[PDB]
């Protein structure tokens, strides 16, 4: 038994929180091309057999609340839990429409002692948001368990860095995560899928700008795993 | 391709920074039994065919200076790079014998653009050090310059890291055990996943004082790798 039990009646919920438009008081631009991401996500996870629920333009208060409700549901019949966050952010932070929520505040609702029906089941958080402003110039070659266990955070960039979005095909990371889940969810283990995602983002993408500052910029996502087991979507 | 090229003339360097004794001005206590870890790590990585270099009780300047030099070597004929840190720490920082060093400072020496002979090769950083003071109560029952890095932390962000003076630290004890048993079989991520399960299930703190009793720990895999990693073939 080196892999999670994924043959529970349901695979689980998959909450997509999609933030496109922010209050004038924040002074944050609208996130163009994000609805593409939310639609790609919804289809991908439907196919994996997740119970998808899309939420658009949520406030900081609305995020906490939705996470509170979802955490208090009964996940006994559910294999796992997934939560995708699409928005602006900084290191450790995602923005609701009216301002910042600490990621740790949304994730703690699910800590193995606050959501018993998820204990020992994989908690997955996919985060498409900036973790800072650094830009990657690239380089040429062309029993008891810990309450913090069973979490996986799949960030779109390295700590400190900007996360790139294309207005037409959505964010680099989500685009690549979906393509890769569709292609490999039936064969590969989840780390190996996210690893392939890393290569796709790292090698197939390069920013374009009339501004040399913002031009030719690269990106690598960042996989963060406190999973105790192998994770396969198929049985 | 899917897997890193691990058939260069050499596996690579495995630098082990092991700090036991700290300077009086630090107020820091000595890290009893840490040598057990350093020893264990030495045998393990030697058996993985790495050129192992052990360093004991380095200052913050010495650590930075050591990393700077290693990053300036020619790693052309080397498959990967490994550096293990055994010391006191805080979120994002490890301790020299005489004070703090930002981790980001030591890793930056090996950024794809600063260590050109390591570009496209796995850079592994294994960190046995606190990332804060929190205790876990537990519960019932062209490429990017930041690419090809992996961090094997002993704990989750914000948390303390447990060590047994005699038997070795929970994490390094489990890592070494797991590498010994599986480096010839599994891909690295899956090894480290076994490390998590092992630390999470097999270890539990004991104290006469409730504050410190029955505490748990989970390690934290941070991967910006772009390929699978097999220590063989």
């Amino acid at each position: 038994d080196n892999s999670y039990k994924m043959d529970y009646p349901e695979m689980g919920l998959c909450i997509i929180i999609n933030n496109k438009n922010f209050h004038k008081s924040t002074g944050m631009t609208s996130r163009s091309g994000t609805d593409v991401d939310a639609a790609n996500l919804r289809e991908t996870f439907r196919n994996l057999k997740y119970e998808v629920r899309n939420k658009n333009d949520l406030t900081r208060e609305e995020i906490v609340e939705l996470m509170r409700d979802v955490s208090k549901e009964d996940h006994s019949k559910r294999s796992s839990f997934v939560c995708v966050l699409l928005s602006h952010g900084e290191e450790g932070i995602i923005f609701g429409t009216n301002g910042p929520v600490d990621l740790k505040k949304i994730t703690n609702f699910f800590r193995g002692d606050r959501c018993r029906s998820l204990t020992g089941k994989p908690k997955l958080f996919i985060i498409q948001a900036c973790r800072g402003t650094e830009l990657d110039c690239g380089i040429e070659t062309d029993h008891k368990i810990p309450v913090d266990a069973d979490f996986l955070y799949a960030y779109s960039t390295a700590p400190g860095y900007y996360s790139w979005r294309n207005s037409k095909d959505g964010s680099w990371f989500i685009q690549s995560l979906c393509a890769m889940l569709k292609q490999y969810a039936d064969k590969l283990e989840f780390m190996h899928i996210l690893t392939r995602v890393n290569r796709k983002v790292a090698t197939e993408f390069e920013s374009f700008s009339f501004d040399a500052t913002f031009h030719a910029k690269k990106q690598i996502p960042c996989i963060v795993s406190m999973l105790t087991k192998e994770l396969y979507f198929y049985h």
